[PDB]
């Protein structure tokens, strides 16, 4: 059994362990009762999006519904939205890399609280894609910053620490094994571009501030391309660094929304983006009914 | 009349903009029409904040109450939330550097698409506070990074640019003079150190990551405290940066909640947390009704 670990020798010393932006803590909650059975988690964006993930883990596979208290609704607030489907933990993290950091402090410690253990955690969402169709399912096999590399900077204090980016290979590859059996579902293995920035980050032309010329944004993309980055995103390197840490076997599904070669806006019909926008869960529920049968 | 500017050669040259993340565009609405009356902008991370920062400006300045689209509830969205009265535009930002700044990004160009003029814009939220007491109302004069430096690091492709993210002073010098007017209300001026990571990165102890010591802590935030820096939040650079890059006067007003020097966790009552959290809005609405008289 692979326990969920920290990495935190003050942690066991303290009387309490309060959650804030879980509206969880251990003195308040029962965290082994209420989570120990765990063994999937994923995350993604939006509170609705997470809400509708657990929602279709209920018709897919039948877990028992996610339960909704009337006088605490979590979508709007400042904290993560947490949706518990059976052995599936739906939650929401925001955008962007210290929004998710937050995220995962508190859901790595709510884990190791909660005694859970052989633990699988699967980011799901929309990317840029380069030089590959619009709605192509990319897993990564690794996450790399800006400058194509495999790493993500932490700054620890005033100090600057680089943090290896590795996702579980085996995962990877059985997802993609999964893929195989959804006919109408182009999926394709690559590297994962992870951003700061939206805009100028990813070379894009339409920002508020574009302090470089077309030119230069499609020689950085092709560099991308060249180096085996498939899609744009703006979570990857933290949550690949921070599970990769805790020993949690981690993976990255996202679903492309436009070919970043092309144009920087989405020019897609409602219904065509509605389509795309739900491939990943669809892999992700493919993957879980395997794994629990 | 000083108006938005973005600095994008490539934004006149499309034939439309679609401001994503606002759902809203240049083709789909009348922007003009909608925002051109905007003089104050006040930014904050939760919808459920934000839309109530807008109530409190309908019931205190009695500007028309923010409409509400029963059908399209942005609360819980990947959006960032608009609750607009009169002739303030409140919006939610979520947590961290990236997430403001696409919110930033789309913002200043909505600003710019709307011919608005002589715009404030103001972030208020809530911080971890260095030797004040608890409830302290901080206005920054800089926003400093996690080595004390009034710097934002951009990557733009893969080159790091640095800018300089200094807030309009007479700016901040006005909101401390109207802190003056309210009794009860402890306020100062002080350097806001803006982070990455809430754990590790602002010297937390109960992360599921710690890789240093309580005394290691303490000297980082004695020599932040020495540096002249009084909070610390997750915003302040890169709002301060692009603000300023678009000539927009820009403040940032946090209330602090607890002192670091002493603790990582909040120990509050509820009632008490409520009062503190309200404080910045508090002086938000005493600066915006002198400016209208
Ligand atoms: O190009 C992208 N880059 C990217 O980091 N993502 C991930 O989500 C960021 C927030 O929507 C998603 C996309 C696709 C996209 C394109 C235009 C508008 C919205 C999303
Ligand atoms: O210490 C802090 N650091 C910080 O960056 N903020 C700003 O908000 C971050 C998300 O809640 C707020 C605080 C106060 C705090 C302390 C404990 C829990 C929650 C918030
Ligand atoms: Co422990
Ligand atoms: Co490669
Ligand atoms: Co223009
Ligand atoms: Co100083
Ligand atoms: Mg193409
Ligand atoms: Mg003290």
């Amino acid at each position: 059994k692979r326990f969920v670990h920290v990495k935190n020798p003050y942690l066991d010393l303290m009387d309490e362990d309060i959650l804030y932006h879980l509206d969880l803590g251990t003195k308040t909650h029962n965290l082994p009762a209420m989570f120990g059975d765990v063994k999937f988690v994923c995350v993604g964006g939006s509170p609705n999006r997470m809400k509708a993930f657990a929602l279709f883990m209920h018709k897919e596979l039948g877990f028992e519904e996610a339960e909704e208290d009337i006088k605490d609704i979590c979508a709007g607030t400042d904290r993560y939205c947490m949706y518990k489907t059976g052995p599936v933990l739906a939650i929401s993290h925001g955008m962007g890399i210290p929004s998710i950091s937050i995220m995962l402090h508190e859901l790595i410690k709510l884990l190791h609280h909660a005694r859970c253990c052989d633990v699988t955690i699967i980011r799901i969402g929309t990317s840029g894609g380069i030089g590959i169709a619009p709605g192509t399912v990319v897993i990564t096999d690794i996450a790399v910053d800006s400058f194509f590399k495999p790493r993500f900077e932490q700054v620890i204090l005033d100090n600057i620490v680089t943090r290896s980016t590795e996702l579980d290979k085996e995962l990877s590859e059985e997802l993609f094994n999964c893929s195989k059996e959804i006919p109408n579902f182009p999926t394709l293995v690559g590297h994962t571009m992870c951003t700061y920035d939206f805009y100028e980050g990813q070379g894009r032309l339409d920002g508020a501030l574009c302090s470089f010329s077309r030119e230069k944004k499609l020689d950085y993309l092709k560099r991308a391309f060249k180096a085996g980055v498939r899609n744009i995103e703006m979570e990857s390197t933290v949550f690949a660094a921070m599970c990769g840490l805790c020993g949690l076997k981690a993976a990255v599904v996202c679903v492309t929304l436009l070919d970043r070669l092309d144009c920087d806006q989405i020019n897609l019909p409602h219904d065509v983006l509605v389509e795309y926008q739900q491939r990943p869960q669809l892999l992700i529920s493919n993957f879980i009914r395997r794994r629990l049968g």
